[PDB]
């Protein structure tokens, strides 16, 4: 019984099917802000449409309908840089219902938005896209692309998240080779700090794990393969064997202790923009997607509404700025932003190609 254990759950299967599309590049979202915005489309949802959310969202795993989104805004305000947006469209013939509206805005304080897709798709296309401008203050200009929507369109969700956070400690701004792959490598600046920090090895994979504590009990936790055993990210083994039950354990904090370190992560970036729908299909949602079967009796009298696709952006910020065994990450790592009080996965990334 948990939504952070459910956001869990999801979010490495999420991670896993994202990364048949994406093998080896650089990977970067919010599982916690999936989990809530796509609960809100869930909460419209009625039928095999709604079983299928439950199942795919690992409620169902975690065990309790009517307790869902009551707990997904107490969450909220216990979670609550970390700015995050979001917005349903929906074609303005099939009409949200007062009593929905009126439950987005009770329980995760959004409104749905009606457009004309019917007639005039391009147009709700650049209406989506100023929103997320605004609502971004210009990070994001044209979060939806060219023929992203069409006469077909029914229903989109969009949802932007940003995180820059304090480090606990400063780190020292040192390029050094990061690698790769096994023929390439390519110059970043590395920051270095030497402080008491958990960190742990796992011994199966040959890889070690590493805490870097935020400001207010928000962590990142680092996870850097120690031998190299293929040829390409060299995180191949790390991400065919990573569970809920591994992770936990990983983490455990008779797993990590507390050990002074010296450590040396890259400054960078991230961007990254998905499109869900045919992860989320392959995941087992399909019928929120299936114009012939969805059902949407909870959003819309309407019968003709179903979801046509999830954007989704999230962009992190690492630098420096903040308020005996050696951790080089000098190589690709996986990494995940962590929530401590709640222990939600907020983030979880690939830094792979600089």
């Amino acid at each position: 019984e948990d939504l952070c254990v459910a956001n869990t759950l999801f979010a490495l299967n999420l991670f896993k099917h994202l990364a048949k599309a994406s093998p080896t590049q650089n990977l970067f979202l919010s599982p916690w802000s999936i989990s809530s915005t796509m609960a809100m489309v869930y909460m419209g949802s009625r039928g095999s449409t709604e079983d299928q959310m439950a199942k795919v969202l690992q409620f169902n795993e975690v065990g309790a309908a009517d307790k869902i989104h009551s707990s997904f805004r107490s969450l909220s305000s216990a979670i609550n840089l970390l700015e995050s947006v979001n917005k349903l469209f929906g074609e303005k013939s099939a009409s949200f219902r007062e009593e929905y509206i009126r439950l987005c805005q009770k329980y995760y304080s959004s409104e749905p938005q009606a457009v004309d897709f019917l007639e005039c798709a391009e147009e709700a296309r650049k209406k989506i896209n100023s929103w997320v401008k605004t609502q971004t203050k210009g990070k994001i200009p044209n979060l939806l692309p060219e023929g992203s929507v069409d006469g077909d369109t029914r229903m989109v969700l969009v949802n932007a998240v940003y995180f820059k956070g304090k480090w606990k400690t400063p780190f020292e701004k040192k390029l050094y080779p990061f690698r790769v792959n096994s023929a390439q490598r390519t110059p970043v600046q590395m920051m270095y700090l030497r402080e008491k920090l958990n960190i742990g090895y796992i011994e199966d994979l040959k890889a070690q794990i590493l805490e870097l504590p935020y400001a207010g009990d928000v962590s990142m936790f680092l996870l850097l393969p120690d031998e190299i055993a293929d040829v390409s990210t060299g995180l191949e083994l790390l991400e065919s064997e990573i569970t809920y039950d591994k992770l936990n354990k990983w983490t455990s904090k008779d797993k990590m202790a507390e050990d002074e370190v010296e450590v040396y992560i890259p400054q960078f970036k991230l961007e990254e923009h998905y499109e869900l729908r045919s992860i989320l299909r392959s995941m087992g949602m399909e019928d929120a997607f299936n114009k012939g079967r969805a059902n949407f009796s909870g959003m819309s009298e309407r019968n003709d509404l179903f979801l046509s696709e999830v954007f989704h952006q999230a962009m992190v910020d690492v630098n420096e700025e903040g308020t005996g065994p050696q951790f080089v990450a000098d190589h690709p790592f996986l990494f995940l932003i962590m929530h401590k009080i709640t222990n939600c996965i907020l983030f979880f990334g690939r830094f792979s190609s600089p």
